[PDB]
């Protein structure tokens, strides 16, 4: 049900831009964001995780990226936010295992500093890596974040993530700069209701699934004052790399 509110953002120190805000307001179980670099993907994803850990005690979630080093980015941001925020929820206590990328938020039946405090629930967030399929062994997930999803093999989604989500009817936030016409393109299109758009083949004539909602932004959509700087980089950046990483185009 509940999405993080303006009050929750204010507690966090978070001031979302327009694309971020659209993602947070979406209630879709499959949110797919095709965004250029510097889009605010990481921060937005991290706020989603923070909200679940406190607002749904006992919730479990993963952030998955192509590598552990990539996964550490969103994980690290969730850790900072959770450790700080916990201060204003006296009935919580945070436990961190940095090496195992495991974050626990223990929920109690009274303030943690009170005598007799009993643990009632534990929310859990882990960082996972697509290049380490061996550590992708089950959990019952309420939510999942896929970072740089277009670089993650579809099998990771279809075999190791989607099944453990459909159980608790959990949600997925699937984020990436595009890597051509692969599974991330397909999932994007399933949620795309913004009509015909250059860079997106079959936009405007595509069908959509009701559980899907998709978002699109070039770097210069988020940062208009950087548009000229982005364009002038084409002098030394190959065209395809430019169109994908900044244009967020499916080529």
């Amino acid at each position: 049900r509940l999405r993080p509110s303006d009050k929750f953002f204010e507690l966090l120190g978070y001031k979302p831009h327009h694309v971020q805000l659209a993602i947070h307001r979406s209630t879709a179980k499959r949110r797919v964001a095709c965004l250029g670099r510097q889009s605010g993907k990481s921060e937005a994803a991290s706020v989603e995780a923070v909200f679940e850990l406190f607002a749904r005690p006992g919730s479990q979630g993963w952030i998955i990226a192509p590598t552990y080093d990539q996964a550490e980015i969103i994980f690290g941001r969730v850790v900072e936010k959770v450790e700080r925020l916990a201060e204003v929820f006296p009935a919580t206590e945070v436990q961190l295992q940095r090496r195992r990328l495991r974050l626990l938020v223990h929920h109690y039946d009274r303030p943690v500093n009170a005598p007799g405090a009993k643990r009632v629930a534990t929310s859990e967030f882990r960082g996972k890596s697509a290049d380490r399929p061996d550590n992708l062994r089950g959990a019952t997930l309420d939510f999942v974040i896929l970072d740089e999803a277009a670089m993650i093999p579809f099998s990771v989604w279809s075999e190791a993530i989607e099944p453990t989500l459909s159980v608790r009817d959990g949600w997925a936030l699937i984020i990436s700069t595009p890597k051509g016409l692969n599974w991330f393109y397909e999932f994007f299109l399933m949620g795309w209701r913004g009509g015909l758009k250059e860079g997106i083949p079959n936009s405007g004539i595509n069908q959509t699934h009701p559980d899907f909602e998709s978002f699109h932004a070039a770097s210069w959509d988020v940062w208009p004052e950087r548009r000229e700087w982005y364009m002038e980089r084409r002098l030394y950046i190959p065209d395809l790399e430019f169109r994908q990483e900044y244009g967020a185009e499916f080529v």
